């Protein structure tokens, strides 16, 4: 069907949604991140980040260590499927990836790899 998906981080630490699906008809597909909140990105940045389930806290983990001037998150992840920039308010990123990278697995967690972001920013990512 569409084969994008418009998504928001903002000052609530939350993204807008919890749960995204995607058609399996795509053979892409691309998440357009934005920010509609008011902080800078060295502050309270949001990206999007998918990974299997399993892989996510190894993810945010190494993400924490890796600093603000990686975006939070380890270079070269393989663990990582998709990822955008980290942003802060009104900017945006956009990020395109294979719907054939997640062929293997059923339940992807999505998330934001800035420091404690995670407990909120968390949701569901499924082919259907
Ligand atoms: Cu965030």
């Amino acid at each position: 069907a569409e084969c994008s998906v418009d998504i928001q981080g903002n000052d609530q630490m939350q993204f807008n949604t919890n749960a995204i699906t995607v058609d399996k008809s795509c053979k892409q597909f691309t998440v357009n991140l934005s920010h509609p909140g008011n902080l800078p990105k060295n502050v309270m940045g949001h990206n999007f980040v998918l990974s299997t389930a399993a892989d996510m806290q190894g993810v945010v983990t190494d993400g924490m260590a890796s600093g603000l001037d990686k975006d939070f998150l380890k270079p070269d992840d393989s663990r990582v499927i998709a990822h955008t920039k980290l942003i802060g308010s009104g900017e945006k990123d956009s990020v395109t990836f294979d719907v054939s990278k997640l062929k293997e697995e059923e339940h992807f967690y999505f998330f934001c790899t800035f420091p404690g972001h995670s407990a909120l920013m968390k949701g569901t990512l499924t082919l259907k």
